[PDB]
């Protein structure tokens, strides 16, 4: 069985997911997730990516992947991104659109996805 999640959260595999209604910048989105004892979505596989794309909706959604320029992608914990899928764009913060994962300026405002075990 998949994980049992709190209200308004969706269970997938060993994680619970929250799809936001409103828009925030990347750091503010992470701040929301942290307040829920969670983090911006840690997308560790293509299966996980497809799940999110399926249930995300039309708007772009922040996820928990960021990089300083000319540095590799990093999850929130600090572990280096393991290249499971391509991340288009030249931005510092990663988000999901309808097609896949892209990147943008962190101060732009988007919906977001939180995840936790
Ligand atoms: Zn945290």
């Amino acid at each position: 069985l998949q994980a049992a999640c709190p209200e308004s959260w969706i269970g997938f595999q060993r994680k619970c997911f929250y799809f936001s209604d409103d828009t925030k910048n990347w750091t503010s989105s992470q701040r929301f997730c942290d307040s829920q004892d969670a983090d911006l979505a840690q997308v560790e596989s293509f299966q996980e990516l497809n799940f999110l794309l399926r249930y995300k909706g039309p708007s772009d959604h922040w996820i928990g992947l960021s990089r300083e320029q000319g540095q590799p992608w990093k999850w929130i914990n600090g572990t280096e991104w393991t290249r499971q899928f391509p991340i288009l764009g030249a931005g510092e913060c990663a988000y999901l659109n309808d097609k896949g994962a892209s990147s943008a300026r962190c101060y732009t405002e988007r919906k977001w996805i939180c995840s936790k075990s």
